[PDB]
RNA sequence: GGGCAAAACUCAACCCUACCCCGUUUUAGAGCUAGAAAUAGCAAGUUAAAAUAAGGCUAGUCCGUUAUCAACUUGAAAAAGUG
DNA sequence: CAATACCAGGGGTGGGTTGTGTATTGCT
DNA sequence: CCTGGTATTG
């Protein structure tokens, strides 16, 4: 017979179907195998796979560049102590032998248990003279005397261990250091631009304001204070804005045409700077730097707390005074605390529980915790103000090492290190040879073109060596091959062009790559005037001249430009109209300019000659972030240009990659013209020919060595070729889920292919949009974030979050909205909902009343835009608002919403265009259609139609096929069943529509696609529709309004559907990865392998990856007398590869006898299990099961159940509004009838006494609450009877705590189920069979 | 119209390298006084070492948490096969 | 033995890719 | 968050 498949695929579900041609769903006898009585069994062709998400790589590989670094720490410290090795012998035999055993106890340390000294009275007097590392740095910085060896390793080690970031080049710059000294010269130059409104800074203290632990703003406001006749938006407190790290503008400043906002942070900082500079010159250059250089100094400040005049170790001499401040606050508080509250003394310092001071430094409290916990003490205490003021700066007894130690640089620890080198190389001999060895140790990384130093056996690697000998941070020159490395990270990283597949992709500025872009939107110009007949295209000569005139001499050409200062000028046209390009032109030569402003070459830049050095100083610049590289690849260049422009040319920097090789663009030529695509696209004649018909024109050559070049490579296997699609893991995962389902469907209809395959596809956080706001009223330059705080979490509201998104602006009137007052307030959707289903904020908007909007049909009212236009941009510029948004907001100057518009929207909301979907398609279709006809054209004996789920959910919603989600998990099934239904009655009636739903090759639309669903209808809003329902050519009938209506509801109302939940093992950590205190419990797994957890803690909770049912004898009692025993066995994920190595070893280390090792079944998680009454549970471990069954509940109570508690649109019909209305309340006896239908399936399979118990009390406690509400709380009740794992469900008010099944004993003897991928297949496993 | 390409603006999803900072764990930093002793009173507290998936062989300044997996007949395996 | 309350490593820096809609020029 | 491990508690 003929069939159909229908499929829908989820992140954790692909649900599939089988009908015939009358829409009916088969029936079949499928063999059971096993050692049970039961050899068949019957089975509708329905179900549902479900499977747990599948997982991205990103956690994996976080894991592995952790695990790399610790061992490249480990290795630099290897290093020092190797070093340190035959000096430190003499000086002390067992030094780093203790250093290395400090983690043991002293029962197993075999050494002396105290590390430095190997004796009390030494180690004590150490700590009482450095009670912190840094003490010890600042004083081996700053002594002059010898010092002991193993003190010198301390500190350097500890420079090394913990060496600083990576994110300034080169050195520091130390004489630019004071704020003063670099405030004073910012003065000094400004007052030098501007002679007659110069700004005396006498008196002015800028180090204390400047380095205040106070907001940017703050700070601003203070400095700005002490300047009378300056305010803080004129020029001189927009460059102290831009020194504390702010967002001014120069706009307004310097009588500017738009926006001139600076922040030093950004990566466009530098061109953007260049850019404001090409407005009024060279003149403000070194103020402007003058001004980053103070802003270096106060990011120095804020870590180097300490002046530089008295030690050369700032950094240890801060922490030194962290240390000290601490100290002495510790010392006033407790007094103060004996004082005023020693009924609390004990809480605070001896209390490990409580945040006091002893959770802070013994317990787990942090600094905000002890903050918070002990804040309010301080206020009802006196004499605290000095400690308040403190802790509000975030500056109380403070640790040293603590999480904002983030911002301290590597060239600091770089400079105590040295320093320490310098004064112990006097008395070391051994520490003046190696200086630079340990220097180097602490400097050197390795570069990020180079990855793992892998010798042929790590899949990451990429790297080549010169020699074959160990890699150190010292002969890296020399073993290390940088060259072909740093090439083959170049051929890793590059895309390949698609023509010429054998070619990289030109860099995407690529002065050539914007040539041709140029040249090829160009060439499609054409312009007409009064004494033309028609509109021409532009000659070579004329494109030539637009380019020298226009593109090379402003970053941007307008089409305004295009008209005056070329048509105007040089043709000397009073009016043209130019076609091809509209406002700007997309394409532009920015390169050209940079490397103009740079270089002061423009002939340098337009000669032929030069076109390769260029490309190829492009290509360095876009490869490489790293400074090294690339002054050592424009070396060879560097006899052409000055030092200054090589040091301009160095900063310079790009990244991005074109999407052309450079043999495409000028490379290949015409074999009878000559000429490349470039030639073309520069002169074609009058025939102008664009890329595209370059490559498409038979009559020339490009075609032919294009299908010369092009190589289809060794396929794919099914699951390489998913793996390589574009999207996330979980879809695709589900994708090939649903490839095997279809496969095993094929098999099951005898190997026949089927006619159609329906595919639908589910379109289907706190921190990011914090980030958003954050940022937001940053760029912005608000204060609401002052004026009202909240919380990240509070954003799980909609109409909070885009309240401060709207910057307590309404966006429809300006007015301030109300916090208080967001009750009243109203969401509104940009481009309304009647029109497209956006329910996304970026449809979404804040306001005080929906009218305000203008009307509803169209989008926002013209006058509103007038009104808004500018605070809708200002929020654009915040990223507030993105792109999208904003153009729905401003639509109506544009004339609203076409009729197009509207049109394009319903196809779209009923046409599939997103890519995974067409991938999926084309398998499909590729798997199915294997043969070729006599015109060798593909025979499509199968068709992959493809639908949206709005088709289906639309046809649930007309016909009453409701679906409720929480009931149970047949609503997968349920849809791929309805999808294979509708795709094909769909394509039967309209033919036509093949070429929008089957993969392979004014007003009407508005009206067409919007109806082309009516014909399962019987009555129009008018003409009643033929009951049957047939194509008008071939006369088929494709729709029965009586009978196959009654065919779907049989179908959906079939109890028996095969819903299999896909058994996996489990992978990943091995365990919790806490490591937890010393405990006597042999849960505690060993962190290493003789560290005795008993001793030093360890692991606990590791999860299984499988479970092993264990046929075999145990000893019991001091007898050893071997008792049967029949259980599970949980292998741990760590155990696993012992485990297969040799099973039975294993187990008997585990303490089993005699084994039975033919009996061994592998067990993974869910493993179904059927035992009495037709319960069935499931493996949720090796000690817990899962519920296993499915409520079949009545399609009756289903519907009612969708009605009553308005699950999700009301009709819209007045007169159905009621009839659904009073539907539900004729039949409101369904509640009890639902209820009973719950309670005897949760005596039959949920068997949990108590809550059944407590829910039965619930129900009849709220009996009087409104239909409504009381349908809503059901739905809730479904948890309780959910398949997989139990959960705590709320009915009303009255919590429900899952019942858990904490024991695997009775599955041992039950009835275990191998199921298929569908569960058409089965084999069953009587496991009473086993034992004895 | 369906598929496709490049440019412009855009936001979502993914893949990879080189590093940084905390956290946790054990030990070290002589607790004192009064008691037989339980215990009570006070003193102190900020730091460091070392581990940071157990570990593996290929012994690399490498690898170790992604993807993939019903059962059965084969095969050592990858694989094929069975209703 | 089974019921049950508690708990689960976090933050930052670089690069590359496909796909998303909007609209320009085009191929097929 | 979800859900399985874990110690408490009878
Ligand atoms: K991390
Ligand atoms: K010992
Ligand atoms: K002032
Ligand atoms: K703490
Ligand atoms: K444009
Ligand atoms: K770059
Ligand atoms: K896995
Ligand atoms: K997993
Ligand atoms: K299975
Ligand atoms: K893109
Ligand atoms: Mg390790
Ligand atoms: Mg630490």
């Amino acid at each position: 017979k003929k069939y159909s498949i229908g499929l829908a695929i989820g992140t954790n579900s692909v649900g599939w179907a089988v009908i015939t041609d009358e829409y009916k769903v088969p029936s079949k006898k499928f063999k059971v195998l096993g050692n049970t009585d039961r050899h068949s069994i019957k089975k509708n062709l329905i179900g549902a796979l479900l499977f747990d998400s599948g997982e991205t790589a990103e956690a994996t590989r976080l894991k592995r560049t952790a695990r790399r670094r610790y061992t490249r720490r480990k290795n630099r410290i290897c290093y020092l102590q190797e070093i340190f090795s035959n000096e430190m012998a003499k000086v002390d035999d067992s030094f780093f032998h203790r250093l290395e055993e400090s983690f043991l106890v002293e029962e197993d340390k075999k050494h002396e248990r105290h590390p430095i000294f190997g004796n009390i009275v030494d180690e004590v007097a150490y700590h009482e003279k450095y009670p912190t590392i840094y003490h010890l740095r600042k004083k081996l910085v700053d002594s002059t005397d010898k010092a002991d060896l193993r003190l010198i390793y301390l500190a350097l080690a500890h420079m090394i261990k913990f060496r600083g970031h990576f994110l300034i080049e080169g050195d520091l710059n130390p004489d630019n250091s004071d704020v003063d000294k670099l405030f004073i010269q910012l003065v000094q130059t400004y007052n030098q631009l501007f002679e007659e409104n110069p700004i005396n800074a006498s008196g002015v203290d800028a180090k204390a304001i400047l380095s205040a632990r106070l907001s940017k703003s703050r700070r601003l406001e203070n400095l700005i204070a002490q300047l009378p006749g300056e305010k803080k938006n004129g020029l001189f407190g927009n460059l102290i804005a831009l020194s504390l790290g702010l967002t001014p503008n120069f706009k307004s400043n310097f009588d500017l045409a738009e926006d001139a906002k600076l922040q030093l942070s950004k990566d466009t900082y530098d061109d953007d700077l260049d850019n404001l500079l090409a407005q009024i010159g060279d003149q403000y250059a070194d103020l402007f730097l003058a001004a980053k250089n103070l802003s270096d100094a106060i990011l120095l400040s804020d870590i180097l707390r300490v002046n530089t005049e008295i030690t050369k170790a700032p950094l240890s001499a801060s922490m030194i005074k962290r240390y000290d401040e601490h100290h002495q606050d510790l010392t006033l508080l407790k007094a103060l605390v004996r004082q005023q509250l020693p009924e609390k003394y004990k809480e605070i310092f001896f209390d490990q529980s409580k945040n006091g001071y002893a959770g802070y430094i013994d317990g787990g409290a942090s600094q905000e915790e002890f903050y918070k916990f002990i804040k309010p003490i301080l206020e009802k205490m006196d004499g605290t103000e000095e400690l308040l003021v403190k802790l509000n700066r975030e500056d109380l007894l403070r640790k040293q090492r603590t999480f904002d130690n983030g911002s301290i640089p590597h060239q600091i620890h770089l400079g105590e290190l040295h320093a320490i080198l310098r004064r112990q190389e006097d008395f070391y001999p051994f520490l003046k040879d190696n200086r630079e060895k340990i220097e180097k140790i602490l400097t050197f990384r390795i570069p990020y073109y180079v990855g793992p130093l892998a010798r042929g056996n790590s899949r990451f690697a990429w790297m080549t060596r010169k020699s074959e000998e160990t890699i150190t941070p010292w002969n890296f020159e020399e073993v290390v091959d940088k060259g072909a490395s740093a090439q083959s990270f170049i051929e890793r990283m590059t895309n390949f062009d698609k023509n010429l597949p054998n070619e990289k992709v030109l860099p995407k500025h690529s002065l050539l790559y914007e040539y041709f872009t140029v040249y090829n939107e160009l060439t499609k110009v054409k312009y007409v005037t009064e004494g033309m007949r028609k509109p021409a295209f532009l000659s070579g000569e004329q494109k030539k001249a637009i380019v020298d005139l226009l593109f090379k001499t402003n970053r941007k050409v307008t089409v305004k430009q295009l008209k005056e200062d070329y048509f105007k000028k040089i043709e000397c046209f009073d009016s043209v109209e130019i076609s091809g390009v509209e406002d700007r032109f997309n394409a532009s030569l920015g390169t050209y300019h940079d490397l103009l402003k740079i270089i002061k070459d423009k002939d340098f830049l337009d000669n032929e000659e030069n076109e390769d050095i260029l490309e190829d100083i492009v290509l360095t610049l876009t490869l490489f972030e790293d400074r090294e590289m690339i002054e050592e690849r424009l070396k060879t260049y560097a006899h052409l240009f000055d030092d200054k422009v090589m040091k301009q040319l160095k900063r310079r920097r790009y990244t991005g990659w074109g999407r052309l090789s450079r043999k495409l663009i000028n490379g290949i030529r015409d074999k009878q013209s000559g000429k490349t695509i470039l030639d073309f696209l520069k002169s074609d004649g009058f025939a102008n020919r664009n890329f595209m018909q370059l490559i498409h024109d038979d009559s020339l050559t490009f075609k032919e060595d294009i299908q010369k070049a092009q190589v289809s490579g060794q396929g794919d296997s099914l699951h390489e070729h998913i793996a390589n699609l574009a999207g996330s893991p979980a879809i695709k995962k589900g994708i090939l889920q649903t490839v095997k389902v279809v496969d095993e469907l094929v098999k099951v209809m005898g190997r026949h292919k089927p006619e159609n395959i329906v595919i639908e596809m589910a379109r289907e956080n706190s921190r990011e949009r914090m980030k958003r706001i954050e940022e937001g009223i940053k760029e912005l330059g608000s204060q609401i974030l002052k004026e009202h705080p909240v919380e990240n979490t509070q954003l799980q509201n909609e109409k909070l979050y885009l309240y401060y998104l709207q910057n307590g602006r309404d966006m429809y009137v300006d007015q301030e909205l109300d916090i208080n007052r967001l009750s009243d307030y109203d969401v509104d959707a940009i481009v309304p909902q009647s029109f497209l289903k956006d329910d996304s904020i970026d449809n979404k908007v804040l306001t005080r009343s929906d009218k305000n909007r203008g009307k509803s049909d169209n989008v926002p009212s013209e006058e509103v835009v007038k009104k808004m236009k500018n605070y809708w941009r200002q929020l654009l510029n915040a990223k507030l608002i993105t792109q999208r948004k904003f153009d729905n907001l401003t639509k109506a100057e544009r004339g609203g919403l076409s009729e197009l518009d509207k049109a394009g929207f319903i196809k779209r909301q009923l046409v599939e265009t997103r890519q995974i979907t067409k991938h999926v398609a084309q398998i499909l279709d590729s798997r199915m259609n294997t043969k070729y006809d006599e015109n060798d054209k593909l025979i499509r004996e199968v068709k992959v139609i493809t639908l949206k789920s709005k088709l289906v959910s639309d046809f649930r919603k007309d016909f009453q096929f409701y679906k409720v989600r929480e009931i149970n998990n047949y609503h997968h099934a349920h849809d791929a069943y309805l999808n294979a239904v509708v795709g094909t009655a769909l394509i039967k009636k309209y033919p036509k529509l093949e070429s929008e739903f089957v993969y392979g090759d004014a007003t009407a639309k508005y009206f067409f696609y919007s109806n082309i669903m009516n014909f399962f209808k019987t009555e129009i809003t008018i003409r009643k529709r033929p009951l049957i329902e047939t194509n008008g050519e071939t006369g088929e009938i494709v729709w029965d309004k009586g009978r196959d209506f009654a065919t779907v509801r049989k179908v959906l109302s079939m109890p028996q559907v095969n819903i299999v939940k896909k058994t996996e093992v489990q992978t990943g950590g091995f365990s919790k990865e806490s490591i937890l205190p010393k405990r006597n419990s042999d849960k505690l797994i060993a962190r290493k392998k003789d560290w005795d957890p008993k001793k030093y803690g360890g692991f606990d909770s590791p999860t299984v990856a499988y479970s092993v049912l264990v046929v075999a004898k145990v000893e019991k009692g001091k007898s050893k007398k071997l008792k049967s025993v029949k259980e599970l066995l949980g292998i741990t994920i760590m155990e696993r590869s012992s485990f297969e190595k040799n099973p039975i070893d294993f187990l008997e280390a585990k303490g089993y006898k005699e084994v039975k090792k033919d009996l061994i079944i592998k067990l993974p998680k869910y493993s179904l299990f059927e035992l009495e009454n037709g319960r069935k549970r499931m493996l949720a471990s090796a000690g817990e099961l899962q519920k296993g069954n499915e409520l079949a509940l009545p399609s009756k109570y289903v519907n009612f159940l969708y009605l009553a508690s308005h699950y999700e649109k009301l009709k819209g019909s007045p007169e159905d509004n009621e009839q659904k209305q009073l539907f539900v309340e004729q039949h409101k006896h369904y509640l009890d009838e639902i209820i009973e239908q719950i309670s005897e399936f949760s005596k039959r399979v949920i068997l949990a006494d108590a809550n059944l118990d407590k829910v039965l009390s619930a129900y009849n406690k709220h009996r009087d609450k409104p239909i409504r509400e009381q349908a809503e709380n059901i739905i809730h009740l479904f948890t309780l009877t959910n398949l997989g794992a139990p959960a705590a469900f709320k009915y009303f008010d009255t919590t429900i705590d899952r019942k858990r099944y904490t024991s695997t004993k009775e599955v041992l003897d039950a009835t275990l189920i191998h199921q298929s991928i569908t569960g058409l297949y089965e084999t069953r496993i009587d496991l009473s069979q086993l034992g004895g």
